[PDB]
C-alpha cells in the first residue's frame, strides 16, 4: 503493498535483505537452520536500527552547532508500546522490508508481534508523553524526554477465575535493540546526609550516593531525518561482611527496579519519592552540563526549558534552586527568575487522593536541603498572597505549599505553580475547572500563569501504524500530507456523500473487525459475532470511568433479552478491558463482575450471538493498536468533571468509531469539532453534578424510580451472577447504593436511552458509516502535532518546523 506505507525500491530491499543477514550472523550469532521467529525479529529490529543511527548522530550534532532552546520533558512515565512498526513508518521503511522479509521467506507482521512493548507507564499520562516524544521530533525541535528506565514496567494482567492477576513485566529478558546504554555518562545522585551551613551558605553532607547510568532510546521524526533523545536513566551502586556488602548493592540499585502501578490513589511511598528525585537530580545536571557545554544562568531560560508531566518531577523546582544557590552561588531572587522561567507544569487530574502530598518526614530524612529551599519558597510566596490579598488569613492556609494537620505534608502542585511561569490542564473543560476550583487562590493571584493545551495522540502510531487500511482509502482522495498535518482530514467532509468512500470506509472497518475476531480465537480461543456492533471501553479500571455504568447496560440489555427473546435487537460485542492498579480493591472487584456477567451472558443459549461480553485480557498500548481500529462504539463515560482529557476517545475517532459519551474532558471539543450531532452526547454536565452534590446525592431515589435498574441491583445482591458465592459483589452494590461518589445512577437512564439511539443508527449501515466520515474528517484538532505546536509557542517560546534535516 500500500502507498502510504512507502516504497519497495530493489536497491533498498536488496541491502535490508543482506543486513538482515549480517545481523542474522554476525549479530545474533546464529544460522537459518536454527534461528527462531525471535531471532529473525532481531535481526530485522537491527538492520531498521542501522538506519537510525545516522540521522541520530547527526540530529544531535545539529543541534550542538546550531545551539537552538532545548525542551526537557520530564516524565515518570513514558508508555511507548513496540517501535519497530513505528521506526519502520518514520523512516518510510515498512514496504522496502516488508518486501526484503517476504524475499527471505518470512512474514514481518509474524515478526512485529514478538516485540515486547515498553511498557514504562500506566496509561493516559505514560502514553501522553510517548505521543509527545513523536510530535517534537517530528516538529523539528530540539526535545529530550527524561525519564527512568524501569527493569519492570506495568505488569502483565493475567485473568484467573475472573480475578485479576499481576506477573512481573520482564520486557529485558531477551534484551531492548533500541536502547544504547551510556555507562560513560553516570552521573551521581545525593540521598539522605544533613545539612551544614558554613560562612559561605548551606552545603549538603553526608549523603549515601547512588549513581544514575543513562539509556539513550532514539525518537524519530515522521520521515524528516530528525532523531531526538529519549534519555532514560538506571539506578546503579557506586562501586565503595564481604558478600553481604556486594549484595547490599541492590538496595540502590532497586530505585530503578519497578514501575509504581498505583494510577489511583497517591502512595507516600518512599521508594516513589526516591524514583522522583533520582530522575529530577540526574537530569537536572545533564540539562547544565550541556547548557555550559556551548557561568552566566541570565540566559539559562533562553535555552531551556523544563516540562514537568504532572507533579512527579516536582522536585526539579527546588532542585534547580539548590543548584543555582548551593553550587553556583547565585543569590536567591535571580536563581527564582531563572527557575519560573525554565520551569512549566502539567496537571493531568483534579482527583483529590491522586494528588502529591508528599509527609515533611520523609522530605526531611531523604531530602533535608529540599526540604529547607521548600519552605523558603513557601515563605517568599505567602509574602506576595499576604500583599496581595492583605488581611486574608484563610487564602494564606490554603494556599500554602505545607499543609499542616496530623501530619504536615507539601502540597507538591502548589509547589508546581509556584515555581512555574506556565500552568496548564489538558482540555479545556478541565483547565477551567483548574481555574475555578482546585487551583482557584492562584489563578487569582496569578491568572496569566494559566494556560490550556488540549491533549492529542499522534497519527503516526494511532493511524498509519495501527490502521493501514484507513490511512490508504484517505491517501488516496487527499493525499499523504495529513499524516504531519491531520487538520487536511477536513477535506474528507467533500465525501460524505461519495457511495465508493462510503464503501470503503465501511470495509476498512469491517477488514478490522474480521482481523480482531480472528486475533480473539487465535491467542485467546474465544468466539464473537463480526457482524455485531463492537462496543468498546479500554482504559484503566477506576470508579470515575465508571466501567460500572457500562456492566448496568450490559446487564439492561440482557434482561430485556431474556424479557422479549423473540424481539430483534441489533447485535453486540461489549469489549471492556484495562489494568486495576493492584491496591485498587473496587477495582478488581469490577474487573470480577465483567468477567462474571460474561460468564452469565455468553452461555445463555437464549442469547446466542446476539450479546456477548469479553473482557480484554492484559490491555496495552500493542492490544489498543489492534481493538480500537475493529472499535464501531468508543465507551467515554466518565462522570463528567472527572477525566481531565482522555486520549483513548481521540484514537477512536481517528479510527471510524463513533463515541457515546459524556461532556468530559476532551470529549467536549470532540462534539465540538464533529457537531453534536454527530456524537452520542448523555449525562449530566459539569454544572448538573455540582447542583446534585448541592442537593445531595441520594442513589436509592434512582432505585426507587427505575425498575429496571432495581432488577440489576437485586441481580447483583441476590448472587445471580456469582451463584456459589451469593455475596460476591455486596461491596459493589453497597457503595453504589451508599458511597458513590461518580454517580453511576444518576446517568443510568440518559445512558441506556442513548445506547438505543446508537443501535437504531447501527441498523442503518450507510447512516452510521456517513456519521463516522464526519468524525474522522474533524478528528484533525486532536493530533499531538497541533498539541505540541501550541506548547513550543505558547510555553515553551519556540518555533516547530516541519523542514527536513539532510539524509
Ligand atoms: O565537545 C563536543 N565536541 C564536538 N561535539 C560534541 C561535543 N559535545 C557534544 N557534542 C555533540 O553532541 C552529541 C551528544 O551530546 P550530549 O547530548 O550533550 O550528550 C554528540 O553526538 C556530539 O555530536
Ligand atoms: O493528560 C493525559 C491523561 O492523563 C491521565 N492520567 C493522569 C494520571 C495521573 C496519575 C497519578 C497522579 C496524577 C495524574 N494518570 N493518567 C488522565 O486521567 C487523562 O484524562 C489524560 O488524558
Amino acid at each position: 503493498q500500500i502507498s502510504v506505507r512507502g516504497l519497495a525500491g530493489v536497491e533498498n530491499v536488496t541491502e535490508l535483505k543482506k543486513n538482515f543477514n549480517r545481523h542474522l550472523h554476525f549479530t545474533l550469532v546464529k544460522d537459518r537452520n536454527v534461528a527462531t521467529p525471535r531471532d529473525y525479529y532481531f535481526a530485522l529490529a537491527h538492520t531498521v536500527r542501522d538506519h537510525l543511527v545516522g540521522r541520530w548522530i547527526r540530529t544531535q550534532q545539529h543541534y550542538y552547532e546550531k545551539d537552538p532552546k532545548r525542551i526537557y520533558y520530564l516524565s515518570l512515565e513514558f508508555y511507548m508500546g513496540r517501535t519497530l512498526q513505528n521506526t519502520m513508518v518514520n523512516l518510510a521503511l515498512e514496504n522496502a522490508c516488508d518486501e526484503a522479509t517476504y524475499q527471505l521467506g518470512l512474514d514481518m507482521e509474524e515478526l512485529e508481534e514478538i516485540e515486547e512493548d515498553a511498557g514504562l507507564g500506566n496509561g493516559g499520562l505514560g502514553r501522553l508523553a510517548a505521543c509527545f516524544l513523536d510530535s517534537m521530533a517530528t516538529l523539528g525541535l530540539a526535545a529530550y524526554g527524561y525519564g527512568i528506565r524501569y527493569e519492570f514496567g506495568i505488569f502483565n494482567q493475567k485473568i484467573c477465575g475472573g480475578w485479576q492477576m499481576e506477573e512481573a513485566d520482564d520486557w529485558l529478558r531477551y534484551g531492548n535493540p533500541w536502547e544504547k546504554a551510556r555507562p560513560e555518562f553516570t552521573l551521581p545522585v545525593h540521598f539522605y546526609g544533613r545539612v551544614e551551613h558554613t560562612s559561605q551558605g548551606a552545603k549538603w553532607v553526608d549523603t549515601q550516593v547512588v549513581l544514575a547510568m543513562p539509556y539513550d532510546t532514539p525518537v524519530p521524526g515522521y520521515r524528516n531525518n530528525v532523531v531526538n533523545t529519549m534519555r532514560l536513566w538506571s539506578a546503579k551502586a557506586p562501586n565503595d561482611g564481604y558478600i553481604q556488602a556486594v549484595l547490599d548493592r541492590n538496595l540502590a540499585e532497586n530505585i530503578s527496579r519497578v514501575l509504581y502501578p498505583n494510577d489511583n490513589f497517591f502512595e507516600g511511598k518512599e521508594l516513589r519519592l526516591k524514583q522522583e528525585y533520582f530522575v529530577v537530580a540526574a537530569t537536572l545536571q545533564d540539562i547544565i552540563r550541556r547548557f555550559k557545554s556551548s557561568t552566566n544562568f541570565d540566559a539559562f531560560p533562553d535555552k531551556v526549558a523544563i516540562q514537568l508531566n504532572d507533579t512527579h518531577p516536582s522536585l526539579a523546582i527546588p532542585e534547580l534552586m539548590r543548584v543555582l544557590v548551593d553550587l553556583e552561588r547565585l543569590d536567591w531572587d535571580k536563581a527564582w527568575e531563572v527557575t519560573v522561567k525554565t520551569c512549566a507544569y502539567t496537571n493531568h487530574t483534579v482527583l483529590p487522593e491522586a494528588l502529591e502530598r508528599w509527609p515533611v518526614h520523609l522530605l526531611e530524612t531523604l531530602l533535608p536541603r529540599h526540604l529547607q529551599i521548600i519552605y523558603e519558597i513557601n515563605q517568599r510566596f505567602l509574602n506576595r498572597v499576604a500583599a496581595a490579598f492583605p488581611g486574608d488569613v484563610d487564602r494564606l492556609r490554603r494556599m500554602s505549599l505545607v499543609e499542616e494537620g496530623a501530619v504536615k505534608r507539601i502540597n507538591m502542585a502548589h509547589l508546581c505553580i509556584a515555581g512555574s511561569h506556565a500552568v496548564n490542564g489538558v482540555a479545556r473543560i478541565h483547565s477551567e475547572i483548574l481555574k475555578k476550583t482546585i487551583f482557584k487562590d492562584f489563578y487569582e493571584l496569578e491568572p496569566h500563569k494559566f494556560q490550556n493545551k488540549t491533549n492529542g495522540i499522534t497519527p503516526r502510531r494511532w493511524l498509519v501504524l495501527c490502521n493501514p487500511g484507513l490511512a490508504e482509502i484517505i491517501a488516496e482522495r487527499i493525499g499523504e500530507e495529513y499524516i504531519s498535518d491531520l487538520d487536511q482530514l477536513r477535506k474528507l467532509l467533500s465525501y460524505v456523500d461519495d457511495e465508493a468512500f462510503i464503501r470503503d470506509v465501511a470495509k476498512v472497518k469491517q477488514e478490522n473487525k474480521l482481523k480482531f475476531a480472528a486475533y480473539l480465537e487465535r491467542e485467546y480461543k474465544v468466539h464473537i459475532n463480526p457482524n455485531s456492533l463492537f462496543d468498546v471501553q479500554v482504559k484503566r479500571i477506576h470508579e470515575y470511568k465508571r466501567q460500572l455504568l457500562n456492566c448496568l447496560h450490559v446487564i439492561t440489555l440482557y434482561n430485556r433479552i431474556k424479557k422479549e427473546p423473540n424481539k430483534f435487537v441489533v447485535p453486540r460485542t461489549v469489549m471492556i478491558g484495562g489494568k486495576a492498579a493492584p491496591g485498587y480493591h473496587m477495582a478488581k472487584m469490577i474487573i470480577k463482575l465483567i468477567t462474571a456477567i460474561g460468564d452469565v451472558v455468553n452461555h445463555d443459549p437464549v442469547v446466542g450471538d446476539r450479546l456477548r461480553v469479553i473482557f480484554l485480557e492484559n490491555y496495552r498500548v500493542s492490544l489498543a493498536e489492534k481493538v480500537i481500529p475493529a472499535a464501531d462504539l468508543s465507551e467515554q463515560i466518565s462522570t463528567a468533571g472527572t477525566e481531565a482529557s482522555g486520549t483513548g476517545n481521540m484514537k477512536f475517532m481517528l479510527n471510524g468509531a463513533l463515541t457515546i459519551g459524556t461532556m468530559d474532558g476532551a470529549n467536549v471539543e470532540m462534539a465540538e469539532e464533529a457537531g453534536e450531532e454527530n456524537f452520542f452526547i448523555f449525562g449530566m454536565r459539569v454544572e448538573d453534578v455540582d447542583r446534585l452534590d448541592q442537593r445531595g446525592y441520594n442513589a436509592q431515589e434512582y432505585y426507587d424510580r427505575i425498575p429496571e435498574l432495581r432488577q440489576i441491583i437485586e441481580q447483583l445482591s441476590s448472587g445471580f451472577f456469582s451463584p456459589k458465592q451469593p455475596d460476591l459483589f455486596k461491596d459493589i452494590v453497597n457503595m453504589l447504593m451508599h458511597h458513590d461518589r461518580f454517580k453511576v445512577f444518576a446517568d443510568y437512564e440518559e445512558y441506556v436511552k442513548c445506547q438505543e439511539r446508537v443501535s437504531a443508527l447501527y441498523k442503518n449501515p450507510r447512516e452510521w458509516t456517513r456519521m463516522v466520515i464526519r468524525n474522522i474528517a474533524t478528528s484533525g484538532k486532536f493530533s499531538s502535532d497541533r498539541t505540541i505546536a501550541q506548547y513550543a509557542r505558547e510555553i515553551w517560546g519556540v518555533e516547530p518546523s516541519r523542514q527536513r534535516l539532510p539524509a
